Formats: C-alpha cells, structure tokens, sequence
C-alpha cells in the first residue's frame, strides 16, 4: 500500500477525482483524457534521460525510448499531414517559445490577434516573455461583425511590415481562413505561425481547416481539444526550419524531454487517428452550438459573432450581471466552472471583463449530447438572471448533481 | 482493456521496463522513482488547468489542486529550510530560465562553472538561451588539484564584475563551500544562484552542505539524486525575489503547470523527509566511493580530484582506450550505461572526450551495496583493458546479467 505512506496527498487526489465527477466543466481548454493517456504518464519512462533526438541521443540505452518518441513523431505527421514534427516541447508556451526563437530575433516586429479578440498570453502580452522579447502589434476583428477582416489585416500588415504573423486564438468561435493568412504573410514577406492549441482536435477530427499546409510552422498543445497529455507539439513542412526548431527546443530552451508524457502523446495521437475521433469532433461541434443557441434566443444575452463553428463561444453578460467575474463566481456555486473573458473591444478592466467563455469538449468527452448541453445553458441563464437569490442557486446545484450522477466521468 | 487498442506503444513500454531491469545504470543524472511517484503522475490531475498560484488562480474548481500544490510548496520549504518555494517549473532548464529572468537583464554578465569542469548547458553554453541571452564568463577548477579555488574565482569576479554568479555542477565530485561562493558574490555586489540539481538528494539526506542559507536563489531538478518526478523547483528566503520568481515562472515563461507531476513532487519530497532517505544518502556516498577506489588503486586509470565526496566521479580512460566515446560504447556492449565526459582542461574534442562519468544513485536505489559497487568497477576496468576481445565482454555481459537478475528493479 504506497497510498498508506502519504494519506494527506492521496486523500487530495481522491478529493479532486470526486470534485471533477460533481463538476460541469465548461472551460474551453479543458478535456478528459483516456485511462491509457494517464497510465502512460505513470510508467517508468520517467527514470530514463533522453537529451537529444532519436538516433542522436547524448546517452545510450535510448534504443527503446527512440521507438516511443519515433511513434509519437510519426503519428503526429500522419494525423496532421506534416513532413516534420517535434514532440519534446513541455507545454504550448514552450512550443511557441521555440518557434519564435527559430524564425525571428529579439525586438523584431510580430503581428498577433488582439488579446481581447482571442489572442493568447504567448501572442504578445507584456507580462509574457513573448511581449518582453519581441515587438507585438495586434490585429483586431471588425467591430460590427466580430469576424476577422482579411482585407483590414492585409492593409495593417502592409504598414507594420512584421517579420512574423501569428494566427490562432483561445476566444474566437468562427472558422479561420489559413490560406488567407498565408496569402497576407506572402503579401508582406513575413512568416506565418499558427497556434492551433484550442482547435487542434477539431483539426484532427476534420471539423476545422488545417493550417499545416499554409503555416510555415504550426504549434499546438497535446491537451485541450486533441485530448492528450499536458504538453506541446511543433509541425512544419520545411526541412530547414525543422532543423532550427529541433535546435531551439533542445538544447535551446529545454533539457531532457519527459519521455513518459511523450508515450502519452503517442497514445493520444493514435486515439485521434481512430474514426471514433471524427464522432467526438462532430459532438463537440453540436454540443457547443446547442449551448450557444440558448444565449442567442434569450434577449438579455448576445453571443460574440452571433454563434460558433468550433468548440467554444463568448457571451456578453453585462445586461444581467455587473461583469464576467460575477458571472463566473455565480456559476461556481451551481458546480459549473467557466471563465470570465474579454470580448472584442472590451470596455471594462481585464480583471472584470464583459464576457463568459463556454466550451463543449469536456461535457462531450463525458458522453453528453445536445439535450444535456441545452439544459446546462438554461441553468446558466437561470443562475445568472437570479445571482441575488441563494434559494434559486441551491435548486440548480441539486439539478446539476442529478445530471453529473447521470453521466459518470470514468 | 485499453492496452489492446495500442499494442505497438505498450510493447515498447514493456521493452523499456525489460531493458531497465537488464541494465546497470551508472549515468549519474539517473535514478529509480517509487511506485507512488509514477502513480501520482498517472492520475486525472492532468485534466485540471491551474494557471496562477494557490488562492490566486485564473480558474475556479481549483481548491483541491491548491491543497496538492501547497503540500509540495510546504514539503519543499520544510525539507530544504527555505521560506519560499515554487514547484511549477516544467524542468531544471525552465527553473534556471525563471531565476535569470527574475535577477538580471538580457546582456548582463554571469559567471558559471566551465561546461568542461562540471558546468551545465544552462550555465552559458552558446547553444543554450543562457549563452545567447546573457554574457556568460566561465570559471574553472585549479589545473593541478582539480579543486575549485575560491581565491582565483574572487580574482576573476573582480575583473568580470558579474550581476550573477552560478555555482553548482554536473561533473564535480567535491563538497562545494556555499559560504565561500556567497562571500565572493558579496565582495562584488553580485547575486548568487546555486543550481543543486545533481546533489539535491545529498542536500536532502544531509550528506552535502545546503546552499539554501547562502544562495539568493536555489534551483534544482526534482529528479536526479532527490529521486522525484522529472521537473524543476525554485527556493529563496527573500520575499521580493519570491514575488518576481513567481511572475517569471507564470505568466513570464510557462502557461499551465503540470499539477499531476506536482502531485508526484509532493510524494517524492515526503519520501526524502523520511529517515530512510538519510540511509539512501549514506549508501549513495559509500557506493560511489567504492567504485572510485577501484579506479584509484588501478595504475592505468586516474579519478579526477583523486576521488569523490558525492554521488559521482570522472575517470581519465585515455591510457586504455582512445577516448571517452569508445569507453561509453565498450560498456554499453556489456549492459553498463554511463557517459563519456569532458575532464578539466579537456584536450580532445567535446564529441570524444578523455573521460567517463560514473554515478551510484541508480544502483544504490536498486538496493546494491559496496561489494556490488566494487564488482561493477572491476567489470568496467576488465572490459576496457580488453576492449577489442569479444571473448571477454561476452563473459562480463553474462556476469552483469547474473547481478541485474539478483537485484530486481521493481
Ligand atoms: C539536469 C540538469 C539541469 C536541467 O534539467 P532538465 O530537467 O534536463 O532541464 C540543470 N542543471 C543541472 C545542474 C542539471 O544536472
Ligand atoms: C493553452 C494555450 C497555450 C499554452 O499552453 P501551456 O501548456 O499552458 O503552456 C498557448 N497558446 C494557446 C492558443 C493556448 O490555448
């Protein structure tokens, strides 16, 4: 009994397993990985250091590690249709750090999505290494439509003359035209990086256009929609850039890779290669649409861009609670975690925001469908209309338990 | 069930457990973690995105995760004698990157140990962000004694006037005087960073003086001598440095921490707080000494600095095989993994080297003792003397096999 040595730690692990079961996870980044993905991270591959790349290791005894990493590498190439993959990045933050390091120089100018319109921290926030190391100039969505305007971007690009354009977002609901982003990049002589961390699973599933054929380099996380272990991944079709990327990940930015997590990457990528992953993607698309329909129909809420063609959507809540932070707290009391979130052309402080961000991938991996998704948005609408009224929140929390009980987690 | 879906990957994982049993691991960086450490990494805490810090998270649903991270922080503060601890770095390299971001500006001068006397890549290699981002100037050991010379280092520091001195090494056998390093830093108005990755276990066990009282900031891997999951850890007693370290790690450098690996850190730190960890420490010291003795007493080999007071030691092999690369290969042939290693004032090319590096932590962790340790060194001498005599190697493999059988890995 290894658990018996450390009850304080393993009682917390049980408490979290319980907490998850009794919690509706609507946070768009979140998912529920298979038992195989978890099992793989908990193997004795943690024991073995593999500084270097397959058949170019610093150390010996690395023959079987090369099989595991080469599987992961080959499975990502096959799934995403890329000539080159690096599976060693510890996180999406590090995968992004390696691409910047490979394509541009400290102080060089970079275009990323506005951080209220769907841009990521790592796409130029001044509190991120990304902001501090490079000159980031944001491109917005159109104010009226809340859509990417490829004409407006192209004209801004022509003035800013960036060395690099970043596309991909964590709060944009609509299909990105990657062909148009590359057309713009080519129009001004810049690289295109696509950070697809949010949509990588929808890309695996067929439901989002691939940026792989259009981006010079594509980064993603292996967690989020792709539903793998916590980590990062870099794809490219350019052999010269693959060489630079490999160098930047190690020994540029990282030391030894987490080969146990890389075994969980290989596993999860094989799961994404299965026809059942197409079904999952389909249900991610429907479940999010079902939830968003409910906010569309209700007069006191506006969905950003009018709806969604991916795993998530934002809602302006400001007609019903003071701000997004309030919205967020209220729903935690009914055992529904989402997150406050900026909306295009945000008026309020970044700590308050005008919006909530809903996502479908977690409830979808639990086995929930459109009925359940609609039900959960009605509950969100009731709880938020009745933020004042604890007797009301208390009834809803009891209904949430009925539904969580109904849909086990593992 | 779930392994049937992916036989290719789970057979490679069976292959690596086999290989690990049938191999004598003397790579000094390596260890054998407990079943609890692997188990904790294989739990559903990978599903919870926890950006931020305990009671200051971006997302709700994070109360239990706050218990698991605070366990790790508190266990690290207790074990190491530190007022502040950050358990979020994905690796030693990321831990180091966060400390540089916290204490110095890009282009500032840093002294670290030479990448040939025991310096790490992250201590100024031109191929690491360390060398690229900062002005690294390396300090050496005395040519004659192979010891750090605290008077020479002070003399160098007065000339180079660094913002930061890095102490700590990956190939140095002797007790470091952390008070002397701080005296030098204080003498020249420099911060002191100690990277104790290789010796964190022997510090935990009480067999190596703590740097914690003397370093402005201590970094380490949670793996290596401390026998934890692969990751990093930062320690300081300065509240204002702790605030900057925390910002640096997130959102400066990382995104979401690996809360499952943090759980495993928490397990490992409680393991190293146990009295049994002191015996592990004692046995690491005796076993490495036993192995060093054999190279000392043999005329054709020289141990660097004449021996060791920690877990590792270097041997000049060049009076027996052409270089350290050949030594590494011969020994792989008989199921002993170690690494070629630059020695002080290395004459040969980095790729070839004069030296081998032996460590006791891994065999110590498999329950081996002084007798076994001496046998392995005898076998290494025999094998190397008789390198191009396949008759002999075959018999040593057979012998090794008998010993690996005798000490099950798990
Ligand atoms: C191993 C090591 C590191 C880096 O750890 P990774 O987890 O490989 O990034 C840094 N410093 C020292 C002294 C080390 O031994
Ligand atoms: C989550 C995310 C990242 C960073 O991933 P971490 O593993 O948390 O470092 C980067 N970019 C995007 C778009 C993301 O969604």
């Amino acid at each position: 009994d290894y658990k018996a040595f450390d009850p304080e730690l393993w009682n917390a692990i049980d408490a979290e397993a319980e907490r998850q079961q009794n919690n509706i996870e609507l946070i768009a980044s979140e998912n529920v990985v298979s038992k195989a993905v978890m099992a793989a991270q908990g193997t004795l591959l943690t024991n073995k250091s593999a500084e270097g790349y397959p058949g170019k290791r610093y150390y010996g005894g690395t023959a079987v590690i090369d099989v595991v990493e080469t599987l992961a590498i080959e499975r990502a190439k096959k799934l995403f249709g890329a000539k080159f993959a690096n599976v060693q990045p510890h996180s999406g933050s590090q995968a992004n750090a390696a691409v910047y390091m490979s394509l541009i120089q400290p102080g060089d100018t970079v275009m990323g999505m506005d951080l209220s319109a769907g841009g990521h921290l790592t796409h130029g926030a001044p509190v991120s290494f990304s902001g501090k190391t490079y000159n980031f100039v944001s491109y917005n969505v159109d104010k009226e439509s809340e859509l990417l305007d490829y004409d407006a971007i192209l004209a801004q690009a022509k003035e800013v003359r960036p060395k690099l354009i970043v596309a991909g977002a964590s709060a944009y609901s609509r299909i990105i035209d990657f062909a148009k982003f590359r057309e713009i990049a080519d129009a001004v002589g810049a690289y295109l990086m696509v950070d697809m961390a949010h949509i990588a699973g929808l890309v695996a599933s067929g439901h989002h256009p691939s940026p792989v054929p259009y981006a010079h380099v594509t980064t993603t996380t292996t967690h989020k929609t792709l539903r793998g272990p916590r980590g990062g991944l870099i794809l490219t079709d350019d052999e010269d850039i693959a060489k630079k990327l490999n160098s930047a990940v190690f020994p540029g930015l990282q030391g030894g890779p987490l080969e146990h997590v890389i075994a969980a990457k290989a596993v999860a990528l094989k799961e994404a290669l299965d026809p059942a992953f197409k079904e999952y993607g389909e249900n991610v698309i429907k479940n999010a649409a079902a939830m968003a329909d409910v906010f569309n129909q209700h007069p006191d809420f506006r969905v950003i861009s009018g709806g969604t063609n991916n795993h998530l959507f934002l809602v302006d809540v400001t007609k019903v609670v003071e701000n997004g932070k309030v919205a967020q707290n209220v729903l935690e009391e009914v055992n529904i975690t989402l997150n406050k979130n900026s909306i295009p052309y945000e008026q309020l402080s970044p700590f308050k925001t005008s919006g909530i961000r809903v996502g479908s991938p977690a409830i979808t991996s639990r086995g929930m469908g459109e009925a359940e998704s609609r039900q959960i948005a009605e509950w969100m609408v009731e709880a938020l209309e009745n933020h004042d009224k604890p007797e009301v929140l208390e009834r809803i929390r009891g209904d949430v338990k009925v539904l969580t009980d109904a849909f086990p987690l593992y």
